[PDB]
């Protein structure tokens, strides 16, 4: 068992990290920024500590502040969460360098799988099925840029290797767009890496993505399935376990390949391998080295506690849980509570002067938020998770109907609204919506 841990993130995950090491008698450390002396979970803490200011390069990206905090305390190890420096190499590395324990991957194995061109090669070589393309950064020789283009089969995408966030890529239907796509996409993300290759571009995938705990001791297990389709602006909004028409031999097929991927790349802790699903077939596109947001959906359909067996690893054990004590059980919905305005879509901060949060069985509310709450003006919108289980997808999404009907949040603006509309969705309903339907659906 892990002494005591410091937890590098705010929010719902950072709650979400307390209530886990509480349960394992894990003593926590809360670091947090100025502007969040008043978060659920730092008041609940055993130690708190004030890193920095409001802006997130002196806090919550304070790669010195977060390190002198584990050795004030004299804490065992640090748990990064999601975003943040959960996915920085270098955070990584001066975390163990320092004597801490890193609650996450190697730095090295970070780094492979954080940069897309070296992320693919690894998946391509490892077995994982992977989207046609370049398998290599492109030069600026146009016969041969529009060789591979013909290799692949038009439409492809041009995708720079250090992107994200939805940024730093071009769709290219033709040879007269490719010239220009590429060299704008090398300056666009120019992420300061101008590194760019190409892709097939899918037309019509659904996101599916594979959950995985591996212990960095040669033994890996892969917890099913998560569908996250449903996107605004390349941002998730529903996520849901298990993915709807993925059959047990489907589900093994690809399962297995990411274990074993797991194995290949010595990987350590939770992990994701994200996919898009087309015609039946899956196609890497990224994998996430860190815990996900959606993780609770996972949860509710495995038994699985993520974040308690992140900390195992983390402790040096190995995995306890074999493959054929994994199986999927119902089915689970997680709707995204954001603090935004819903039509402009960009956050709406405040004080939160009545809050009700929703009960009943198969009911989980992932959230730090409480009457009083003032919700700041610095970070991302997301202030909450609703999480439905049911027995089955109808019942997981009659749960959620009724659990959002509940859901009390007043004196800010919520997308509560919106997720209304979602469950009520026909096509939603049916399931297997792609990862356009939800922009087409509202207009965007
Ligand atoms: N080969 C592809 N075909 C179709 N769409 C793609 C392809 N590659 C990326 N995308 C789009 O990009 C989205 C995810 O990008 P996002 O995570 O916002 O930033 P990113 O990490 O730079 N790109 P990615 O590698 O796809 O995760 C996908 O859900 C797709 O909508
Ligand atoms: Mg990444």
């Amino acid at each position: 068992m892990l002494d005591k841990i410091v937890i590098a993130n705010r929010g719902e995950i950072a709650l979400r990290i307390l209530r886990a090491c509480k349960e394992l008698g894990i003593k926590t450390v809360a670091v947090h920024s100025s502007a969040d002396r008043d978060l659920k979970h730092v008041l609940l803490a055993d130690e708190t500590v004030c890193i920095g200011p409001a802006p997130s390069v002196k806090s919550y990206l304070n790669i010195p502040a977060i390190i002198s905090a584990a050795e004030i305390t004299g804490a065992v190890a640090i748990h990064p969460g999601y975003g943040f420096l959960s996915e920085n190499a270098n955070f990584a590395e001066q975390v163990e360098r320092s004597g801490f324990i890193f609650i996450g991957p190697k730095a090295e194995t970070i780094r492979l799988m954080g940069d897309k061109v070296s992320a693919i090669a690894a998946m391509k070589k490892a077995g994982v099925p992977c989207v046609p393309g370049s398998d290599g950064p492109l030069g600026d020789d146009m016969d041969k840029n529009r060789a591979i283009a013909k290799r692949i089969g038009y439409p492809v995408i041009i995708k720079a290797s250090g992107g994200g966030g939805g940024r730093g890529m071009r769709v290219v239907r033709g040879d007269a767009e490719l010239a220009q796509s590429i060299s704008m996409t090398r300056a666009e993300a120019k992420f300061s890496n101008d590194m760019v290759y190409m892709e097939k571009y899918l037309e019509n995938p659904r996101h599916v993505e594979i959950q995985v705990l591996a212990d960095g001791q040669g033994n890996a297990i892969y917890l099913a399935e998560r569908d996250c389709s449903m996107q605004r602006r390349h941002q998730k909004v529903v996520e849901e376990a298990p993915a709807p028409g993925i059959t047990p031999e489907l589900r093994r097929y690809i399962g297995e390949r990411c274990a074993k991927a797991c194995v290949d790349i010595g990987y350590r802790g939770a992990g994701t391998f994200e996919f898009l699903f087309e015609n039946g077939e899956f196609y890497f596109i990224e994998m996430n080295t860190r815990i996900q947001v959606e993780h609770p959906v996972t949860e509710m359909i495995t038994g699985v506690d993520l974040i308690k067996e992140q900390l195992r690893i983390a402790a040096g054990q190995p995995l306890s849980i074999k493959q054929e004590e994994v199986h999927v059980r119902g089915h689970a919905v997680e709707c995204r509570i954001n603090a935004e305005d819903p039509n402009t879509f960009l956050p709406s901060p405040g004080k939160i002067t009545r809050f009700h949060a929703p009960g009943g069985f198969g009911v989980r509310w992932e959230s730090h938020i409480y009457a009083g709450y003032t919700v700041p003006p610095y970070y991302d919108s997301m202030i909450g998770k609703l999480i439905c289980y049911g027995e089955n997808r109808d019942v997981a999404i009659a749960r959620m109907k009724n659990a959002l009907q509940e859901l009390i949040i007043d004196g800010i603006k919520t997308n509560v609204d919106l997720q209304i509309r979602i469950m009520n969705d026909e096509n939603f309903q049916h399931g297997g919506t792609n990862i356009h339907y939800l922009e087409k659906k509202l207009g965007l």
